[PDB]
């Protein structure tokens, strides 16, 4: 459902990239401001978040604030990630498979506000653009990065007009350094069952 | 020097509350906004994040986003808590022991903004005070929401005078009809080991 406030938690797959889900949020609201659970175990299990999420017993949660315009992305680091926006912002969130396979260069986009969360599977790459003033970009994830180690993550080029993505401003997009040299998808070499 | 950016992963005790954690937390800044790990199982356990969190293999993630003036608490809820800010927000965090034995009463108050966090655990009474314009308030959980743990919980009023600590505005705090009606010190039945 569309309703920022109320809905029943439910999933639903993405139908061009798979072991996506999307998540609707209840979000209950008063004067105050309001209130979620972003993540609930026991919970989400049920409607097929993988309990391969917990196989290892690792857990890290990571949050950034942007804003407007500023663009983060293509990252397909070897683990699962869980994506919520923590605060009153929305981004434009997009995804595009670089698994080996049928769905390789696949794509998705969808708003996500802190009523919406993403599962993505490793393997998928993951991205946003800012579409308020700013925003909090909360999520969860099974494996520790470390900056040493980047050389051996994959990586694809937010700017590569090849991808079926439509960012909001690409022209103007405030971006690092590293995401401004990740290559494009001819490069990428697709990621094998045993490269995950 | 400012404190901030760029502080070194470190906790904590609170000498007058036994069990509790203060972490700072880094905060890398650059032209995009700014990226931290939030939480890190890893490189937390070895400053002394309980194990115990983990123990039931439970989790929940929750997010309240609050505006100016906004207080909420004094509650000792049936679980362990690790709290943090996951926004440009700040408020001023407020702790009560409510355990049996000779911490019962105990207080402890500090600002938490992005760069700081919190591990309270079972039986002390949490709260805040929104200092910014807004705040999300994101944290982590190691039960769920049940009615048959209500009587496992405690609650302390938020304006019993005789607590020993002060809140920023106790005049114009926006406060539940709930939090105005909890039992001053005097009235709350200090928690047990068993209750934990
Ligand atoms: C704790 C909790 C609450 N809720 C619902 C109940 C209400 O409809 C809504 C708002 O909660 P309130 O009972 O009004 O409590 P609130 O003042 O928002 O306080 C909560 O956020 C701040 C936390 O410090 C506190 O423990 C927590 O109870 O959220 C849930 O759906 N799940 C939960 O786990
Ligand atoms: C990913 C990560 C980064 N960092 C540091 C390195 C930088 O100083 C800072 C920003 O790192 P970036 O790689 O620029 O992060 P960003 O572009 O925000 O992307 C991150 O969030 C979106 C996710 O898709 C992506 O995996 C993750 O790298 O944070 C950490 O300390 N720990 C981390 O896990
Ligand atoms: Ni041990």
């Amino acid at each position: 459902t569309e309703n920022f406030f109320g809905k029943t938690l439910a999933a639903r797959p993405v139908e061009a990239i798979p072991g996506m889900l999307e998540f609707d949020i209840p979000v209950h609201g008063d004067n105050r401001g309001w209130f979620k659970e972003n993540f609930q175990k026991e919970k989400m299990l049920p409607l097929g978040f993988p309990e391969s999420f917990f196989a290892e017993g690792k857990l890290q949660n990571n949050v950034s604030f942007s804003r407007k315009n500023v663009l983060r992305g293509l990252h397909a680091e070897p683990w699962d990630k869980y994506i919520s926006v923590a605060d009153g912002g929305k981004v434009l969130g997009t995804w595009v498979d670089l698994r080996e396979g049928e769905t390789f260069g696949n794509t998705y986009q969808t708003v996500i506000d802190a009523s919406k969360s993403i599962f993505v599977p490793r393997g998928v790459a993951n991205g946003f653009q800012v579409l308020s003033d700013f925003v909090a970009y909360s999520y969860l994830v099974n494996d520790y990065w470390a900056l040493e180690l980047k050389p051996k993550y994959a990586f694809v080029n937010y700017a590569d007009p090849s991808l079926d993505i439509k960012w909001e401003n690409l022209e103007e997009a405030e971006v690092s350094e590293a995401d401004e040299n990740h290559p494009f998808l001819k490069d990428v070499k697709p990621l094998r069952k045993e490269d995950l």
